[PDB]
């Protein structure tokens, strides 16, 4: 339901931080994104997801890679 732009991402574990305009920064984890053939988000890639409260802070849930 929410949308954010990937600020950065690591190819090691396949994850990156996204920027949700309106809410603080939301981190994203490979398992949080759908796409076994490309779970690694590309910095600057827009995606969809919900904010889940996590110890580290805001995390991306159900991340959908969007154009």
């Amino acid at each position: 339901m929410l949308e954010g732009k990937v600020k950065w991402f690591n190819s090691e574990k396949g994850f990156g931080f996204i920027e949700v305009e309106g809410q603080d920064d939301v981190f994203v984890h490979f398992s949080a994104i759908q796409g076994e053939g490309f779970k690694t988000l590309e910095e600057g890639q827009a995606v969809s997801f919900e904010i889940v409260e996590g110890n580290r802070g805001p995390q991306a849930a159900n991340v959908t890679k969007e154009a």
